[PDB]
């Protein structure tokens, strides 16, 4: 009975396999057959390459060693190679020719969902050349998905060596019944075999993917597009910065590259990011999600006037100030959606692009008191609810876990009706005591912002609501002004509150602003539609942000 | 009598002044005299310029109401401008041209030294232009610096309307004649003298400074040369990782680009790279100045195999697979100088450029036990006393203070042997009881060591040198390899356990090695020599490290 799933790396986890392209150069460049291959295999387990895979040598030292192989191998041929012949420029060009084969790396992820222990067992070096990055870019992607990575030149042993499927069932804590051993090499197949491991020879990823089908009784083929890439917060690093003496503001960080400052709305976390943080990693950049002042491990100071935008603002220079950074993208949601767009109104120079997820900008109405203006609005009617201090605190914390599992769900699944809340006395009125769980979330989630919200509660995120006049005379400044610098705004069609018509003006006080809208998706965009929100993110800030 | 200084940004804290650089393009492009500082200045208060430096309006929008001052100045003069001129091209070379004025830094940094309250009141604006980034640097580097930055464009008022003047004093919490204010311009200089405060009008810096120190009191031309700028620990952002369920890492994080790890030795901590963090993050690098296993607000596991290298690079690894960075440039001393080195022997893909201060890299004898090797040099005598468990503990934990006031000393005014150190059964045996302060360190950093190693003490670390015999079979594996990556070796001339003689055969295993040599330097390399150090990373990260 399978419990465990080790996949090989080169033609398996990613394509192409070595052989085939070792082929291919021989063919490009008419030399005699198998001369490249051979070359590469001289002397066997004493030959160059071994020591190179057992880790006795880097990729530089073996270069030159795979040259005077090739020049031996050509000797005998009687044949010469060409005078504008390099291994170097070869396998610079094979290394990052090869990608992640996609699809295998999808079965290994579902795998492990269903609990199986997986594993990358390859025969591989100690890269040392102007040009590691991108190997290095490759096996970090690959290996976070894995529970354990085993490298020939880590561990001083190669496949076909019988230790070193010794030493990985050692490492699986499992009998070789348990396992199944993928690899495109028959010769480095057999050892796994003769120990009694469930063996597939990969050819074609369909053939193999259908074989692993079978012999794990999980579907692996033609299974639904999965979710991108979650946080677990434990595993994530932690950052902390002191704003000013009483506000210390944390965050989770990942990635490098330029800084992309992740502002979530009311009531959140750092945690309401967890599917764009990999990703926009992943892109390319150095995300900071940030956990907004009044939230999870953020200060919560209780006084109204600590959440006005034009504090909130200040503090988030502050950030970038205390973090040595000139400059970062600004994304936010909701409430931080609003607070970026004043960020990119009174702190340009900082503000490298901004983008907003359903939150429009719209700018104050000098003749209109802000209250009037929400009054003007049935959807907004929660927002006076909000006003009046300790009324709202008390049925948001009364049950945390009733709390965010009503709030948190998709258009189709509402209980919430957001329609006359005063009148009706509460959010919750008529809501479910014990709500059932939206196909947004998972119970272990929702338990998250239970746990977030048990430090600090609603007070500081409520009072985000409290300074209506305060953020009107402060954005009346601004009147004058017209954003400039790259912008994106992202509708929601579902979010009927922050319904997407709210932002039809904004070309009027953002000339050059791009778009980006996604259908069928309600309020909690990030965990609505994450995969659409990744593409139009990453590909804005490809164009835009640089 | 004086307690605060006022500095103004153009023309005194950054130069050159506008007023010169317009008079510069008039004559470049033989406009009639004064033309463009007069289309500059038109309308005075109810023109577009003090709109601009109101926060009004932002600088993109400034630029096509310039653009209609000057031809309508140069329509009055009887003179057409050519078709090739442009505002913004001027403007954006003018600020790029734009530099710190390095002797007016220097005087504001000493009178804040001497406890003066330092601030920096400037007629600014929003700037929102493609290139805003350079600016936004400029004030960044200069802002920390500072008590305040007041920023005409942020409060709505610009000199020499008198409310900033006021706004200026309520900011201070000082009466005028408190008050020394600089300003290049005469017109915004009257009205801090109409309320009584100190005025220098600016010209040439050099007079303006004797000026200053003549109305001071204080030394602010021709003084030694300062040191580099240090960091204060609540002013820092602070990241935690977890690495392993037990093992848990603290780092201090500034600036943006390449990640720059740094690793201490024995028995420090990350402030002791404190002159070289702001330096390097000011030079364009993203540092993580590492609190080691063992130290600080780190993990301290009290096993001895805890501390072992290869457990301790496998962490370093894990540690930047948990930050999402695929390389970074490690940079170590002493103890982590060694780490340095393995990490760029195991783990070369992980390594974008490997520096070691003091520690050389020499080559595992497989022909001698690391016990042998080490009772062959007098000078590694203390690494014997430090073998026995509780022993170097119990001396170096019963007093703090006299601990590293002992051993944080100049070549100059050393009071430990390092000589037969066992024999004379501790480290302090012949030393006072009650050390002087060295020259080095100040009182205030002596205590924020202690208060470091109140927590775990001295077992984690001394645990650094219980592993010899572990880290001697490891380290042969790497016997066939050699360092092909970028890499510098630092030696310090009067570091007289880690002579520079030792690092003399670092080419043979290291062809392309890249050499630093700091004289009438003791071992505490960072802290005796700052701006040495500095000089010479700074210099091998831009040409070697990208
Ligand atoms: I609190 C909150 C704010 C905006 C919303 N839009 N749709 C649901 C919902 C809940
Ligand atoms: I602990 C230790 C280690 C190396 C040294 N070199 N010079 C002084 C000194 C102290």
């Amino acid at each position: 009975t399978l419990r465990a799933a080790v996949f090989d790396l080169d033609g398996v986890l990613a394509l192409p396999a070595v052989f085939g392209v070792l082929g291919r150069t021989e063919e490009a460049l008419a030399l005699p057959r198998g001369l490249l291959n051979d070359a590469f295999q001289k002397g066997g387990p004493e030959g160059a390459t071994t020591r190179l895979m057992k880790g006795e040598i880097t990729l530089s030292q073996w270069i030159p060693l795979m040259e005077e192989n090739c020049r031996k191998c050509s000797e005998t041929a009687k044949v010469c190679l060409p005078k504008n012949f390099s291994i170097k420029e070869i396998f610079d060009k094979a290394i990052s020719a090869r990608k992640i084969n996609r699809p295998m790396l999808q079965a290994a992820l579902m795998l492990r969902k269903k609990g199986f222990t997986t594993a990358i067992l390859t025969n591989t070096w100690l890269d040392d050349r102007a040009e590691r990055d991108g190997l290095a870019q490759l096996m970090c992607e690959l290996k976070m998905h894995f529970d354990f990575l085993i490298e020939s030149c880590q561990v001083g042993m190669v496949k076909p060596e019988p230790q070193i499927y010794k030493f990985l069932l050692d490492t699986l804590k499992a009998s070789p019944s348990e396992v199944v051993f993928l690899d495109d090499i028959g010769a480095n197949l057999k050892p796994a075999r003769d120990l009694g491991m469930v063996t597939i020879l990969v050819q074609d990823t369909d053939t193999a993917l259908k074989e692993l089908e079978k012999v794990t009784g999980i579907q692996l083929l033609n299974t639904p597009a999965p979710l991108p890439t979650s946080c677990n917060p434990s595993d994530m690093s932690h950052g902390y910065v002191t704003v000013k003496p009483r506000v210390r503001l944390h965050f989770v960080e990942l990635g490098s590259g330029p800084a992309v400052c992740l502002c979530h709305g009311f009531p959140e976390s750092w945690y309401s990011w967890r599917y764009q943080i990999p990703a926009l990693a992943q892109a390319g950049y150095r995300v900071l999600a940030m956990d907004m002042k009044g939230y999870g491990e953020s200060s919560a100071p209780p006084e109204i006037e600590e959440y006005c935008m034009e504090v909130l603002c200040k503090e988030m220079v502050t950030f970038l100030d205390k973090l040595g950074l000139s400059q970062a993208v600004f994304i936010g949601h909701d409430w931080g959606g609003m607070l970026v767009w004043y960020m990119a109104l009174f702190y340009p120079e900082r503000v490298r692009a901004v983008a907003s997820l359903n939150t429009p900008f719209i700018p104050a109405n000098p003749n209109m008191s802000p209250l009037e203006s929400i009054k003007a609005n049935p959807v907004f009617d929660y927002q006076l609810y909000f006003q009046e201090p300790g009324v709202a605190e008390a049925e948001l914390e009364q049950n945390l876990s009733r709390t965010f599992k009503s709030l948190f769900r998709a258009s189709d699944e509402s209980v919430l009706s957001m329609h006359k809340v005063c009148e009706a006395g509460g959010l919750f009125v008529n809501s479910p005591e014990e709500p059932s769980l939206s196909r947004m979330v998972t119970e272990e989630e929702i338990q998250f912002y239970v746990q977030q919200f048990k430090k600090s509660g609603f007070r500081g995120p409520l009072n985000w609501y409290r300074n209506m006049e305060r953020n009107w005379k402060w954005a009346c400044k601004s009147l004058g002004r017209k954003i400039l610098i790259p912008a994106l705004m992202v509708t929601a069609e579902k979010d009927f509150v922050l319904v997407p018509q709210m932002s039809q003006h904004m070309e009027d006080w953002i000339p050059h602003l791009k778009r980006g809208h996604i259908e069928d998706c309600g309020h909690w965009t990030q965990m609505d539609k994450p995969t659409e929100v990744n593409q139009i993110l990453i590909k804005w800030l490809d164009s835009d942000a640089r």
